[PDB]
């Protein structure tokens, strides 16, 4: 209890709300979640204690490693006959030892050769990256570590520090995981034996304050299971309906994930005033019964089935009182034994159907009447993108051939949307198909966790595909989306949240961003309880890292508080006076300690040492962000970077930039693996709160305006920065990077480019900043190549009619079609992000912008001609 109280304060500080507020929640789902989730906490801690010293180090310092050991061919060509030159430092004074060695060498082999060269100068060691807290604790090939592959790709010398194993292990403390205090804690009839249609009683509304009627519907995801039913019209002075609304569904046919969606509307031009959604079955599989009160949400269509389920935690809001049916017994959803037997009964009955019986329905087909054309038709349908319309004929067709669909596993999402979810006979059969369904790729499985797929059997299958096949690399890459799709889950306790929590608690690189993605949305009352309770479970079992997270939370909090004062109190004051106030307030003993000596939330391998106050400044950009500079206190910081530079911005939504930078990284990965070296720059960006976040500074980079402050000025600047033999590499890097950003920005519909949001590095690497908006915010061309860009592309020249420009065009075409081939991934990544509150990504029609820019209905050659035409019209010729 004494140690628990201190831990409760630590967790309360981390999550931004006290633990006691969870204790006072009456809802038994909340209290069951808190108790039952501790299984995952226990399991994770055991894996860390299994092989205790090394396995604890593996948790804290996991290998930053690529998914595949196999190297792309053009990256292998950068090596000297498949060998890499590596520098290994030994602190005795620092002593370097340059080794020329095979790229696929194991760290232990690399350590041995360093000792041999040290012996020429006359398993107890581990390799560390010089300048940051990144270690090579696992037996991978050296080239698979992301630091080395980055070094090979960029043509940089890898600098590693030889360190004693016991020096690392002694730093890692043993955290004893303790279970909390809350650990120690008519008839029943089946759904299918209730011969009755669905009825729901709407009683009355309270807190209906204005200067009406209740619309309702029953939904499986975004799909209606029957017609919407309205109450009779009533004046807002007395909202008391007391009507039994009758729905066209048999109760036995209600799917597991069935939801009552409702709204109070005003009356023609109808308009929603407030909305609310309810699960028709609770977390214990029990059908909702008796009286209930639902506090509604403000409108951001008359109903909102995409919106989150459950009551508004704000109780000073419109509150509809509801009553459900009574059957003199506790109604529960049937077990899988009952479902399997019913499916088996249906399959055998259908297999007995005659020619004429099967002829009654297009959803029924005979077993020995599957021709070669219809098999290839199913294959053709499966290749189509997620936003492509599946007609009712195709749905009937897909379902009738569902047993053949098992042989083409990737078609599952199409088949699932073809199912009649208001028919227990079909759903029961679909459950048995999903149960034994073969594994699909993690990227394909991710689609089945978005808002179109609410069924727990379907989502369980998706989670199992991730458990079996999703690497830690790709989990880290897609964590943003996987956190978002938790919002679509019916219940607090589910297979997805258990999978993500276990990975967060067995991989501290994952756990770090897991914490911050959840923490960043704790202001949002749509997800505050779920994320708060999930964060509690994480903090209770993450070990020593809670204390390091609390350093980061306090550092951010003091930066939030400081920037709030400057944009409220000292709004209209000069830069000199604001800076004097800033430096004085930061130099306060409590502030100064809080704002230095912690890990970067952008990358927890980076230690932020002492602040360089003289290097810090208030920027002239929108919302006046802070430019912050810390010393890197790493002993070999000079070999990576001496100073860590971060932009702290308080005022603007940084989630759009975060998503774009992630997508840019994924686009770059596709191009690099395909074998076209178009270097992008997806710099770090992290939303930490409500319109608050961090941005990674790229060193030695300048905006186009800063270069200029003639058309040849930009090309002349790169000449001066890259004189002699380096010049050709700089122009090449510029052309290749410019080509990637041209293609990326057009596809995504990024905000209009200009001289202040395009940047160029000294070496020639072009990139974009401040994305802000994407998609349909007819298809625009954000990055118009002015003559400045074309002149440098053409090496100073009629820059349109040159071989350098024709080369540049071919890079753009190859890059365009490469992304077209991976269109489903990007559509799915955007679809998983619809639950987020980004205003430009609210519906599937917003995502349909990518369908247009990638020209998916059109052919591959027609897609190039479309892309060429957009570039031609934007630039007024050339393409
Ligand atoms: C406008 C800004 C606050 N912003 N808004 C949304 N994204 C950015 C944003 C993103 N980056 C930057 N800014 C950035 C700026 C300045 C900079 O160097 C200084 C010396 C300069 N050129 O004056 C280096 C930089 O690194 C690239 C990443």
């Amino acid at each position: 209890n004494r140690e628990e109280k201190i831990l409760n304060r630590e967790i309360g500080f981390a999550i931004g709300m006290p633990v006691c507020e969870f204790d006072m929640v009456k809802d038994p789902e909340v209290q069951d979640f808190r108790r039952n989730i501790l299984n995952v906490c226990k399991e994770a801690v055991d894996l860390r204690d299994l092989n205790s010293p090394h396995s604890r180090a593996m948790y804290v310092y996991p290998p930053n490693v690529e998914s595949s050991p196999e190297l792309p061919k053009h990256i292998y060509n950068k090596l000297d006959k498949g060998q890499i030159i590596v520098v290994i430092w030994v602190i005795v004074d620092k002593q370097k030892y340059t080794l020329k060695i095979n790229h696929d060498c194991v760290p232990e082999q690399v350590i041995a050769e360093a000792i041999r060269k040290k012996t020429r100068s006359m398993g107890k060691y581990i390799l560390k990256v010089c300048g940051c807290d990144e270690y090579f604790l696992e037996k991978y090939p050296l080239s698979q570590y992301k630091y080395i592959r980055s070094c090979i790709m960029l043509g940089r010398m890898p600098n590693l520090m030889l360190m004693a194993k016991e020096s690392l292990y002694s730093q890692l403390p043993m955290d004893c995981f303790t279970m909390p205090s809350y650990s120690r804690r008519t008839s029943t009839k089946s759904l299918w034996v209730i011969n009755s249609a669905l009825r729901i009683k709407i009683l009355c509304a309270t807190y209906v304050n204005v200067n009406i009627y209740v619309r309702t519907g029953i939904y499986h995801g975004g799909e209606p299971l029957c017609d919407n039913v309205n109450t009779q019209r009533v004046p807002c002075s007395n909202p008391r309906w007391n009507e039994w609304l009758n729905y066209d569904i048999y109760i036995p046919d209600l799917p597991r994930a069935a939801r009552l969606c409702l709204s109070i509307c005003s009356v023609e031009e109808h308009c929603p005033l407030a909305w609310g959604n309810i699960n028709l079955f609770d977390y214990t599989d029990t059908l909702v019964s008796g009286k209930m009160a639902l506090n509604l949400w403000p409108v951001p269509d008359l109903l909102n089935p995409i919106g989150v389920t459950g009551s508004n935690p704000n109780k000073e809001t419109p509150c509809l009182e509801l009553e459900f049916d009574w059957f003199s017994s506790v109604v529960k959803f049937p077990d899988m034994s009952v479902i399997e037997e019913h499916a088996n009964w249906s399959v055998s009955r259908e297999a007995g159907f005659s020619y004429s019986h099967a002829g009654l329905s297009n959803r029924l087909a005979r077993d020995n009447e599957l021709r070669e054309n219809d098999k290839e038709q199913l294959k053709a349908i499966s290749t189509r993108d997620p936003l492509s319309e599946i007609t009712e004929q195709e749905k009937d067709f897909l379902w009738s051939h569902r047993h053949y669909c098992v042989t083409i596993p990737e078609i599952l999402p199409k088949l699932l949307l073809s199912v009649k979810w208001n028919s227990r006979d079909e759903v029961a059969q679909m459950y048995c198909l999903v149960k034994d369904w073969p594994p699909i790729k993690p990227e394909q499985a991710m689609e089945l966790l978005d808002c179109n797929y609410p069924d727990p059997m379907v989502r369980g299958f998706a989670v199992r595909c991730l458990e079996k096949y999703l690497t830690d690399d790709k989990l880290s890459q897609y964590l943003i989306q996987l956190v978002q799709v938790l919002k679509y889950e019916q219940y607090l306790d589910n297979l997805l949240v258990r999978f993500l929590l276990k990975k967060a608690l067995t991989n501290q690189r994952i756990g770090h961003f897991f914490f911050w993605h959840l923490k960043s949305e704790m202001h949002n009352k749509t997800v505050s309880q779920r994320f708060g309770l999930l964060l509690e479970s994480y903090c209770r079992a993450c070990g020593m890292y809670l204390k390091h997270l609390n350093r980061q939370v306090e550092a951010m909090e003091k930066l939030i508080n400081l920037t709030d004062i400057l944009k409220q109190e000292k709004k209209d004051e000069t830069q000199k006076v604001q800076m004097k106030f800033l430096v004085e307030q930061m130099r306060r003993p409590d502030f100064m300690d809080a704002l230095q000596g912690f890990l970067s939330p952008l990358n927890p391998a980076h230690q932020l040492g002492n602040l360089r106050l003289e290097e810090c400044r208030i920027m002239s950009s929108a919302k006046r962000p802070l430019w912050l500079n810390w010393e890197n206190p790493d002993i070999m910081s000079e070999l990576l970077f001496q100073n860590n530079e971060i932009i702290f911005k308080n005022g603007d939504d940084l989630r759009q930039d975060m998503l774009t930078l992630q997508i840019i990284r994924i686009m770059e990965n596709i191009w690099q693996n395909q074998g076209l070296d178009l270097r992008m720059l997806p710099y770090g960006c992290l939303s930490i709160g409500d319109c608050v976040g961090l941005i990674e500074v790229v060193r030695n980079s300048h905006t186009i305006m800063q270069i200029q402050c003639n058309s040849h000025t930009l090309h002349q600047w790169l000449k001066d920065k890259n004189k002699g033999e380096i010049y050709d590499a700089a122009i090449d890097l510029f052309t290749r990077s410019c080509a990637g950003y041209c293609v990326a920005t057009f596809i995504l519909g990024i905000g209009d480019r200009h001289n202040s949001n395009i940047m160029v590095k000294d070496d020639g690497q072009l990139f974009h900043i401040d994305f802000g908006h994407f998609l349909d915010h007819r298809e625009r061309v954000p990055f118009v190549l002015t003559q400045d860009f074309l002149i440098v592309i053409s090496k100073g020249a009629e820059c349109t009619k040159t071989r350098e420009f024709e080369r540049f065009q071919e890079m753009c075409y190859k890059a365009y079609l490469a992304i077209r081939q991976h269109a489903n991934l990007f559509i799915n990544l955007f679809s998983m992000m619809l639950g987020s509150g980004m205003p430009e990504l609210q519906s599937f029609d917003d995502i349909a912008y990518i369908r247009k820019t990638l020209a998916l209905d059109k052919t591959e050659q027609e897609a190039l001609e479309y892309f060429m035409k957009q570039m031609n019209d934007a630039h007024h010729g050339g393409w």
